């Protein structure tokens, strides 16, 4: 560990580094990783690659704090501090995190979800009828975009008009606040019946916006992350591909081995609150913990074959939906994505090549494909 | 005018659009100007094109508001409502106002200010140095962008590495997370710079809408000022022969460059109770757009407005507003145009501009993109 720096990016360019966190986990579980040039803020954290430790940590966040602790000014749940601590829901604390995350909730109501599902059966249809079998395309951007991208403007109330050009803005920044902006004034002026009309009509102007931004770029990149990834997965696993495609009633336990698998979220940051005890480290308060369910997710602990992917496993208590009082709102609907997405496809094709090798987002909070070039027969 | 869509940026595609601002001030000083696809928030407003009603509205910040008024939640100084109303030093009304205002010119200190002039005089030399004489070459990417760029980032201590790295931000990813470790290290180790003073006094979240409306508008305005300039004396080959013979007419001409490119050519603001303005009702709540750039060609106001003048006396423009929120960097600007043209001037009697300019499309901002000449 003391030759390896977490922090460098140039180590998540090809993908997440699973090597390295094999060598994390046998070497030390929870250490503290000395700050580099590459490590914002320029301030050393405690890094936990189990999943025992991960677990812990998420599952008491009044040590582990969301927010900040300490004498820290803000903290957050990336590495770098960020003063959007406090301010959008993620980043909270209760017991305004409590109040605001059963507001969102209450949001995704039955009928929301089945127009959700409706328009995704429709398109996934749509894309998949006009694939030309055997013909090299994207995957990435022509369909595993696509279906999350619309699935959260269905979910803020975007008008249908005006997605793909939303879409270029994730000048960009500017005309992405300028439009919410103004899909938030309207939904204010005349209420909808969707979730960032229910949110609005309640948070401050500002963090109206936040709130917009994080689930249109965290939400949908998350969300296309597994599906690209778990297109991977099955490429690179046909007899699975095979198995699955042969009977999907398998696909509910297919869909969590994706997750686990691609673990789109792979890292999260909190802050200490207090002394406390992590793995037999004593961590101060106003001290940064890392932990990385993308390791935990591999733990070999918990999961036999950790390294193999299985999609008949069972059980699979995976952190890739996180784990707490933070769990992931969107769970359901990211599962719905790839329930449908795969019905449509693996119904259609049985033999998936990748073609180039895959192109990774580089980064350590993302796990994520930017291109997929596949043949589909 | 019921012809003339003012939030339709292809009128400003080709800079600022003063014959549509000649029919503006003939036919209604002050107008409604009735919603279109093109406008923000899909929301009318009061456009003001006339110099005595402008400064009339620059001199009132009472009654039109750079937060809001009415009912409105959220207003600012420019057409769209934007949250940061309140929030940032240009869109804050008193008491706040004159507190944080007075906080950043204390950061103005004459030894800023030399550090300044010292480091411009350099670079300004080693760029005019490096010319191709008879060359073509982009005025705006290879010179105008770079000094007041430099400029900005000496008043709020961006170390001289970092500098061309940041301005490639100006993704915005990239902006906030270096300006927050920036902010974080002067508070840790405060510095002899604006930002420094300025942190150590506004929210962790104000700090950096003021670092980027610094780094941003201080040096776009006086990098159009600088293009712009260049522009009108080439297109004015007689007073840039004079101006050339005579550096003591410099502090005249820079006015006048000024007063005819108005970098920052509009401004918005909120009524806060009902008033009169031009001899139209106004009332609280509604958006007042003024022109300086139509105001400072206003033919009531300047002899001759359609011309280019650099012996141009008296010159009482609003191309750094009025009142309260005066432009606090009028004398870092009209030091950056001096020391250009004069060691530009220095060197060259002749400016040709081989392609036509290309403008930026805005009517926030007057501004070219790119400007190729040749400078023997
Ligand atoms: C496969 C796709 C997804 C993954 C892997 C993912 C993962 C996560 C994780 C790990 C967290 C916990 C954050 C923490 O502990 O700080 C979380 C929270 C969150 N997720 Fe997801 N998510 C996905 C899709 C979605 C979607 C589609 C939505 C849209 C509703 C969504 C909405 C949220 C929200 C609002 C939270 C914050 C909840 C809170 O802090 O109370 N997620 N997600
Ligand atoms: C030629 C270039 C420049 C132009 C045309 C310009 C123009 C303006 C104008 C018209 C205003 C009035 C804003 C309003 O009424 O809402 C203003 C304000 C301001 N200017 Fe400039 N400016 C220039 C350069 C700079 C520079 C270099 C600085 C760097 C210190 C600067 C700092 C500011 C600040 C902080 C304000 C806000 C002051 C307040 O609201 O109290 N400006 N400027
Ligand atoms: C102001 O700059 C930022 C930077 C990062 C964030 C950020 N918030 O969470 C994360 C990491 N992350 C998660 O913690 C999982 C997650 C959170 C929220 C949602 N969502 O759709 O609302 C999905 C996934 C995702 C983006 C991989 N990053 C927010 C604001
Ligand atoms: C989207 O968020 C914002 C924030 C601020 C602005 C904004 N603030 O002022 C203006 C227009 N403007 C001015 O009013 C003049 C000005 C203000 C401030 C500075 N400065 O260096 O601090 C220079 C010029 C300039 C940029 C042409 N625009 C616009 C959008």
């Amino acid at each position: 560990l003391s030759g390896i720096d977490l922090t460098d990016l140039d180590n998540f360019a090809d993908g997440f580094p699973h090597h390295l966190f094999a060598i994390h986990r046998r070497e030390a579980p929870v250490y503290w990783h000395r700050p580099t040039e590459h490590t914002p803020d320029g301030e050393g954290f405690w890094s936990v690659a189990t999943y025992a430790e991960t677990l812990e940590v998420l599952r008491d966040p009044v040590t582990y704090s969301s927010v900040t602790g300490g004498q820290r000014r803000f903290g957050g749940t990336v590495l770098q501090d960020l003063p959007v601590a406090g301010q959008v829901l993620n980043m909270m604390d209760d017991p305004r995190h409590t109040r605001i995350r059963r507001l969102v909730s209450s949001g995704l109501t039955p009928r929301m979800i089945r127009r959700v599902e409706d328009d995704l059966r429709r398109r996934a249809r749509g894309l998949l009828d006009g694939v030309e079998p055997g013909a090299p395309f994207d995957f990435v951007v022509e369909i595993a975009a696509e279906l999350p991208m619309q699935m959260i403007c269905i979910l803020l109330g975007v008008p249908e008009t005006d997605r793909h050009w939303l879409f270029e803005a994730v000048d960009a920044g500017s005309r992405l606040y300028t439009y919410a902006l103004e899909l938030i004034a309207g939904k204010r002026a005349e209420p909808a019946d969707d979730m960032l009309s229910v949110v609005a009509n309640a948070l401050s102007d500002a963090e109206l916006y936040l709130f917009f931004h994080l689930l249109f770029s965290a939400g949908a990149e998350t969300t296309r992350n597994s599906i690209a990834g778990g297109l991977l997965a099955l490429a690179e696993n046909p007899d699975q591909l095979q198995t699955l495609r042969s009977d999907f009633e398998l696909l509910p336990t297919a869909i969590e081995e994706i997750v686990r698998w691609t673990s789109p979220s792979p890292s999260k940051r909190r802050t200490a609150s207090r002394a406390v005890s992590l793995g037999g480290q004593p961590i101060e308060a106003g001290q940064k913990v890392v932990v990385w369910e993308g390791s935990a997710n591999r733990d070999p602990s918990v999961f036999d074959r950790a390294d193999e992917f299985d999609i008949t496993r069972k059980p699979n208590p995976h952190l890739g939906f996180g784990q707490g009082v933070h769990y992931c709102l969107g769970a359901n609907l990211a599962r719905l994505e790839l329930r449908v997405l795969f019905e449509e496809l693996l119904s259609r094709f049985g033999s998936v090549r990748v073609v180039e090798p895959a192109e990774w987002t580089r980064s350590n909070r993302h796990t994520g494909i930017r291109h997929l070039v596949v043949e589909l027969r």
